[PDB]
């Protein structure tokens, strides 16, 4: 009678971690992702490396990569498959939005409508896939990771992390409306993140001298940890912790405060 | 050599008493809004009626109803008309955003469609347009409308509050991103004002029992008026403080302290 | 014939003096509260006696309160006591609070500390204990407490004075919000990168044009705020002209807080 | 060679359950409180009764209750004797303050000068005593307990919830000033906590009529319990999360969100 947690993107970024971990403390899973090997772009943990490890830790596997997130039918798609494997939906970690950078007045049309997609589109509907069975079951958790750029959208990321706010806003809203039926849905927004993704864009890759001086950047003078972040995420998707929601929490060492 | 202010969305809400009191402080006017008489939706204040007022008060007036503010066209066409009647663009008042409300879960894809194309890609144009001309001219002064919504995106609002939050982030980026050249870029959030749209839409418009209901709400038991919005909207617009950018204003009686 | 009152304190220096005339302008009489002495004398920048003959030409009734400690109960409560006792009424009041200390935060003293409080908090508790009094009982009012766009943003370096500024922010909204109901509005006004002798030789870009530039160049709109300027403003939050905020912090630093 | 946490206040509120599960993760323990069992007032967890179960998870006890701690001595003195027995310091959970409400205007300067010494006092010299040592060891975690009325000082809060604030931005700029030296400082505030504490308080603790009304005024329609609340604080102090400083969480049901 395991509780089962959605995590999508789950091939990169937080999503291997937080399957450990949430594995650990007796979820079965549903991973959304891409699909292929290390050598497919945004596959930083394959899904075939990921089932064995899961089973190990116990845990029953459930891989989707044929939906387009930033979509009702996507989204709605995605939750009905849970339901149908697992006939259960308790914690979901809904991973969003695609970087964009650049001058204000650069920005283009399509620069413009993708990170609306991205950063909007992929919470508007996944919010509205996940909460209806919480709802039906009297609990819920849901974490849906934007960016600490919308905390203090700055120069050079005004329609990123412009709409990472709105997104944060989005979830305020949602996290207060549904907290009476005992559903929590919240945020959580990082930076200066140690994983392939960041790194490559970063430069920082190959390049010390490049860390350094991104690392430099961050209060703690450090890059997080995916095993930090799964912690704290799972913490608010474990059940452990049911007194939060609404609320925008930032992961960047300081660099939010 | 008057100052030429744009105001939008001006047949309505605080454009007309803006109008007046830019043209009072020495400010040539390019009103866009709705093209009809007091009959016509979203007429509170008809284009020939305010062109009298105002040119009594010694402005020259533009006026423009055929554009499409969310779209790339409709702004950049505007400001190319504001710039061939007068040669310079020194305040801008983008009103924005479109009310819509109702529980999450029952919104809709047309409702999503909407509200960004109101709440954000209005914002987006609006700025991609006025700032070009500001930042040529090394001065310029812009307030965004956005609502006190964006401070406190709530149940029963999320969309309409949470995009709002996203274009006070698009806000602060870019009056921050552009201030070096010393252009301002803020953005002012209202509620309970006291004008047609908002008394229909509560109800309260012939109701006193109503307003006094609607009036509770607000700590300072009250709903504010365009000339105080137009007042604080003009101390942003009329070159007297240059010293805030990137900021969002709460204009609600308190309701969003 | 019936002029409305507006007090405003520290005024022979910061915002004051260019707040009085504004006042002045728009019809107030003025009570002014600030440093007895002429120029020489430390934090005059404008005298009373300079002041007096100015607004007086403007149209304005000046009353100069320069005996009393505002960070106790008893120098707020007879200094507004002497307000109406002058006037008979409050309308506008404008709180001016705090006194700057910077340095790591293990290295601040008990001294320090001690001074922060008082400087930062019990000007705001006390200060706004004596003139809400008189604005409830007339059901209308307008107060200002000029804090520090530090208090939006308790930085290193800054630690006690931007923490005790963010929490005269804190006091200023609830209080803002408790009497909203009367009439009564109180707001927070925080600036920084001000234009005035006093952060010029503190900045010590007195004098000093590359000192100047590094300062302004902190600043997003690269430039050092005005009296003027902050007057506008403040005076738009005292003049009757907006009744519709209440509660609120305004930073006013060129986008520094933003 | 156990990491040591030293945990302020600990006989009532969440000293007891924090000691608990950081004894789970390996931590000795210094519990500062009072001296006495349940009959004293603010005695909800006795000092010998906590030492035995402390004992069986493995910890080391070192009891303090005999310093002011408003004062640089107190809390001087109350780290010098924490490293005298365990030679180091590496998480320090600092709860501060004591509740006050009432008008505004009917506030006395002995109510005035009580909240600064409770709410502010304790956090000045709370944090000038336990950094030094963490500092030294380029290692630390502090948790500061402040208030959820910190996030949103309200009327009939005036100078509490004020004062929180204060305390907040404290240890914001606290926690940012030492992140290079590998040391975080958060704050948590929480309220509707089911304690025995906020239950004579709310004259809930055997009212279910009252208690029922409390629990309407939170968003997730419930009390917090400390179980809830250790394990999010542990989550700041057992070293699992480094890349958070200066920040402030809100733990009230979603009622500060």
């Amino acid at each position: 009678n395991r509780p089962v947690a959605l995590i999508t993107m789950a091939t990169g970024y937080v999503g291997p971690a937080l399957a450990r971990t949430m594995a650990d403390r007796g979820f079965d899973l549903v991973l959304h992702g891409t699909a292929g090997d290390g050598t497919m772009v945004g596959v930083e943990e394959s899904f075939d490396s990921q089932i064995a490890d899961l089973a190990k830790r116990g845990a029953d596997v459930l891989t989707i990569s044929d939906v387009d997130l930033t979509t009702r039918t996507g989204n709605q798609s995605m939750i009905e498959r849970v339901l149908e494997r697992f006939g259960r939906l308790d914690s979901a970690c809904l991973v969003t939005g695609l970087i964009v950078t650049g001058k204000f007045l650069d920005m283009t049309d399509d620069q413009w409508a993708k990170v609306k997609a991205t950063n909007l589109d992929m919470v508007f509907h996944g919010l509205q896939a996940v909460l209806p069975p919480m709802v039906a079951a009297g609990a819920g958790q849901c974490v849906v990771f934007t960016s600490a750029t919308g905390g203090r959208p700055d120069p050079m990321v005004s329609i990123y992390g412009g709409t990472r706010a709105g997104a944060n806003g989005i979830v305020r809203a949602v996290g207060l409306e549904h907290a009476r039926h005992g559903v929590q849905v919240n945020a959580i927004g990082t930076n200066y993140m140690d994983f392939p993704g960041f790194l490559k864009a970063s430069r920082a890759d190959g390049d010390p001298e490049r860390r350094a001086m991104i690392e430099a950047q961050v209060p703690l003078r450090r890059l997080g940890t995916m095993d930090e972040l799964s912690s704290v995420t799972a913490g608010l998707l474990d059940g452990s912790n049911r007194f939060q929601t609404g609320q925008f929490f930032d992961f960047s060492g300081g660099w939010g405060a």
